[PDB]
């Protein structure tokens, strides 16, 4: 039969801001298990939890110094074990971060490899000597500012970081390096978890000759993870990153994974050319699936999501999609793609959007909530990204303030001070409040859940669309015989367009605000969605 991962909804939790147990004011371990009750209920198929691994936090825990050990600011590992066999008793699957490229440099295996250029994990992080007149070796910048080379006194070189400087980047090339990555993603397999998120998965592998990458023109320049007036935007990305050997690495990677049979893989993958670099990617016997940032980012228009969606459908044969609308890198879609003023009508219709794509789904902690960008204050700020880059791009910190669970003034996420404020639209909309409104984003999106789980053409079937003008996404979900037409209208304002061939019947679709069929035309309100199975 099909994996349990093909067409599944994982919800993504953010460790630090879900739920705090403690009074510190920062999300722990068992404040996931109290409210696994809650993530079963919202009818989602998985959880993916991102690091709550040993970390000096600089990049909030993607900074890791010991692989196999939990942060004591989460908890023990006694404390995930129960998290896994509760969930796993509601029927959950739990996948969890791992990222194998960078470490902190508090792991042990850095703190060893700088001390000089002899000892035995020399060669385990990225070592360059200076350019004859001192420099890095090469054009490379961090994507989080500044060059991407660091010095060393102790060795007289430069270390790659892509990311942090306390982010030094991890030498693939070596064999001890892909070995000892390997047991690390064993140990955990060992421990029954489900699957990994596979952080920056094609940064593993940088250029061995170093090689300079060449200059891209302004009016090329496309940010994904990063703005179009970030230095990072100024060059082809062809050395850094995504480096031919990393494909039989994830050919390991695969194989480990098969010994544990329902394990799966799921790659964070952002590259020159993302949906490409998935679908080789996600070809058999490499990664299961992938995601990226092509409906991370500011476009948004039926026209987009048709030609997006439709290009990695050509491009990738084997691999099966992964979609996401909103995570912890982003702006929250609700306020991204709907504005300043987006109704909860617009958050239960992306949501539903979302998840009638073809492929697994993953949605991030608060979409069930419809919760809008949080305003982070400069005095606030918490993600280094945003503190280099500040005002022009303020960071990550919006997309992380604390869950509303109640509307106090804590909003039953603490009993201290959350290390980040709660945003005030937050607690009006806590999920205390949405569960007793049942006309709230929240009773409408598990009810969307639950009806989807019935259709077996929206979990697994195949997807066509249809060339609509604007603002009508109108597409084909099919699978089993079974046809389905979804029009979705992506603006406030209602439009109508002509129902296409065939003999088409409406069906009732929770959730989302119904719109209308006559004959042979449909027509919908602002935000609003019909869905109709092929009779004949």
């Amino acid at each position: 039969q099909t994996p349990w991962w093909r067409g599944a909804v994982i919800y993504q939790i953010y460790p630090r801001s879900f739920l705090d147990s403690n009074g510190d004011g920062v999300g722990d371990l068992p404040g996931i298990i109290a409210k696994l009750d809650y993530i079963s209920g919202l009818g989602v198929d998985a959880i993916w939890i991102s690091p709550f691994f040993k970390s000096p936090m600089a990049d909030f825990g993607y900074d890791i110094s010991d692989y196999r050990a939990v942060d004591p600011l989460f908890g023990s590992l006694a404390d995930f074990d129960r998290l896994l066999e509760k969930a796993h008793g509601l029927g959950l699957k739990v996948m969890i971060d791992q990222v194998l490229s960078h470490t902190s440099i508090a792991h042990a295996w850095f703190q060893e490899s700088r001390q000089d250029r002899s000892n035995p994990k020399a060669d385990w992080y990225v070592w360059a000597d200076p350019r004859e007149d001192g420099t890095p070796p090469n054009n490379w910048l961090s994507l989080f500012g500044g060059v991407a080379w660091q010095w060393e006194p102790r060795r007289e070189q430069y270390y790659l970081h892509n990311f942090l400087v306390d982010q030094p980047d991890l030498n693939f090339h070596n064999a001890e390096v892909q070995q000892a990555t390997l047991d690390n993603v064993r140990f955990w397999l060992d421990r029954g978890v489900d699957g990994f998120r596979l952080d920056a998965i094609n940064f593993c592998f940088h250029d061995a000759q170093l090689r300079d990458n060449p200059a891209k023109p302004a009016d090329k320049r496309v940010g994904r993870g990063f703005s179009a007036d970030n230095p990072y935007a100024y060059q082809y990305h062809y050395f850094n990153n995504t480096q031919p050997e990393n494909l039989p690495f994830l050919e390991r990677l695969r194989g480990l994974l098969d010994s544990y049979p329902g394990a799966v893989s799921l790659g964070e993958i952002s590259s020159e050319d993302s949906l490409a670099t998935t679908a080789e990617y996600t070809a058999q016997g490499r990664l299961h699936m992938g995601y990226s940032f092509e409906l991370l980012v500011q476009d948004y228009s039926a026209a987009y999501i048709r030609d997006t969606v439709s290009r990695l459908e050509a491009t990738m044969l084997e691999g099966w999609p992964c979609w996401a609308i909103s995570n912890h890198d982003v702006v929250r879609a609700v306020t991204r793609w709907g504005g300043a003023q987006a109704t909860p009508a617009f958050a239960r219709m992306v949501v539903a959007l979302l998840c009638s794509l073809r492929g697994s789904i993953c949605l991030y902690q608060g979409e069930e909530l419809g919760l809008s960008e949080a305003e982070v204050a400069f005095e606030d700020l918490q993600d280094p990204y945003g503190i280099t880059f500040w005002p022009t791009f303020k960071g990550r910190d919006g997309c992380r303030t604390p869950m509303p669970w109640t509307d106090a003034p804590s909003a039953g996420f603490t009993s201290g001070k959350p290390w980040l404020p709660l945003a005030a639209s937050h607690r009006a909309a806590a999920v205390s409040v949405q569960q007793d409104d049942a006309h709230s984003v929240l009773r409408a999106v598990r009810a969307f859940l639950a009806w989807r789980k019935e259709m077996p053409a929206l979990r697994e079937g195949s997807i066509a669309f249809y060339d609509t003008a604007e603002p009508v996404l109108m597409f084909r979900r099919e699978h089993a015989g079974q046809v389905v037409l979804l029009a979705f209208n992506l603006s406030a304002d209602p439009a109508e367009l002509a129902l296409p061939a065939g003999e088409w019947e409406q069906i009732d679709v929770p959730g989302v605000e119904l719109g209308a069929m006559d004959g042979g035309h449909l027509r919908l309100a602002g935000h609003a969605v019909v869905a109709a199975v092929g009779r004949g």
